[PDB]
């Protein structure tokens, strides 16, 4: 059908930025990011993908410290979190209007994933996390329409933590990669549908892809507990073939390696093809985005160190 058989690069008064990601409308793609100062408060800004982030090129959206954004074919849905603890909240804008809010249920802070949310046939889906401790975190999928919350589903994530969710959609399934900041150096995976049925699975190989992490181990569908605490946003293309991604080694954030696994992420993890990128550059967060115009496209963004996003897109059938 539409196997991803490789990846190619597609993009290579300054505002200081963190938690950036990419999202696209029908013609163009944007960097959404949290601006926290000037190369001489915290607010979601947006900039055309070809430009540097600067007061002249970047557009302020709303105050906040995490975010998500997605285009539904008609208008932008944007979410930001702000406030603290039990008074932490998320606000949502649809086009130019603020359309909804909700507050923390489990002690806060409310946290958005800092990757694009996923719109399918006018509904948009976003993962929201809550809870003050990574060892007792709560995660919900919120379904939106026109920037208004229609419903949500809290997930059973007992025994894991699922932060920094980065998601894509193929064939009206939505698939997200999580970062476990508590007790796993492998990345938890989420699969869900427009009806909010879902499955959470663990990679069954022996090569953890979080940073920090331990060394390689025997393949199994067990969690990789060694150096499981902490983590950084990243992605796994959860298809057949699957593709994993990680720093070159567990000792350094240099480099970025992509590995193709034809039998999928729940198999023993035999690699058929690998890439090595950015060999002597420090790399950071990574996540999915999907441009909008046969097979559905999938791309990824990656922080590189002065710290900028590069983007790569998948080549299909
Ligand atoms: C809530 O989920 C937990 C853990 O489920 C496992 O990890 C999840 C993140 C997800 O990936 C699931 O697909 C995984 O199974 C589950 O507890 C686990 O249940 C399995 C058996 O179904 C056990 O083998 C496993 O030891 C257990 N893990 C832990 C950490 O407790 C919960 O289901 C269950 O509660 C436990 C205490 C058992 O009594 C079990 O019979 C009961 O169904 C699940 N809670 C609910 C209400 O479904
Ligand atoms: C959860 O982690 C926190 C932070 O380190 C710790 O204070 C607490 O004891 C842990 N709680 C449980 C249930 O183990
Ligand atoms: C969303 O706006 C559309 C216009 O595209 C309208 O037809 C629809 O009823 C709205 N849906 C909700 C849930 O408000
Ligand atoms: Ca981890």
């Amino acid at each position: 059908m539409c196997e991803v058989k490789g990846w190619v690069p597609t993009h290579r008064d300054l505002i200081l930025s963190r938690r950036a990601y990419v999202s696209c409308d029908l013609t163009s793609c944007f960097k959404f990011f949290i601006a926290y100062g000037l190369s001489a408060e915290e607010s979601l800004y947006k900039t055309p993908i070809g430009s540097a982030n600067t007061l002249s090129t970047s557009e302020m959206i709303l105050p906040g410290r995490s975010s998500s954004a997605c285009f539904d074919g008609l208008k932008w849905t944007v979410l930001v979190s702000n406030g603290r603890d039990r008074n932490s909240f998320i606000m949502i804008k649809y086009g130019e209007e603020i359309t909804d809010t909700f507050s923390a249920s489990r002690g806060g802070p409310l946290r958005l994933p800092n990757s694009e949310c996923i719109c399918v046939e006018g509904s948009c889906f976003v993962l929201v996390s809550d809870g003050p401790n990574v060892n007792q975190s709560v995660h919900r999928i919120y379904e939106l329409q026109n920037g208004t919350v229609q419903r949500w589903k809290q997930l059973n994530t007992t025994g894991i933590n699922f932060e920094y969710s980065t998601c894509y959609t193929i064939n009206n399934l939505i698939k997200c990669t999580g970062t476990n900041l508590w007790n796993d150096a492998k990345r938890p995976l989420l699969r869900f549908t427009k009806d909010l049925n879902y499955q959470i699975v663990e990679p069954c190989n022996g090569a953890p892809t979080d940073f920090p992490r331990g060394g390689l181990t025997t393949p199994s569908c067990k969690m990789a507990q060694e150096k499981g605490e902490g983590g950084i946003q990243g992605f796994i293309l959860d298809e057949k073939p699957a593709w994993t991604s990680k720093t070159k080694t567990e000792l350094s954030q240099n480099g970025f390696v992509l590995e193709q696994i034809p039998d999928g992420i729940e198999s023993e993890g035999t690699v058929s093809l690998s890439y090595e990128l950015f060999s002597n550059k420090r790399t950071g967060r990574s996540g999915f985005f999907q441009p909008k115009g046969e097979c559905q496209r999938v791309c990824f963004w990656l922080e590189i160190e002065i710290q900028e996003l590069s983007t790569f897109c998948g080549i299909n059938s």
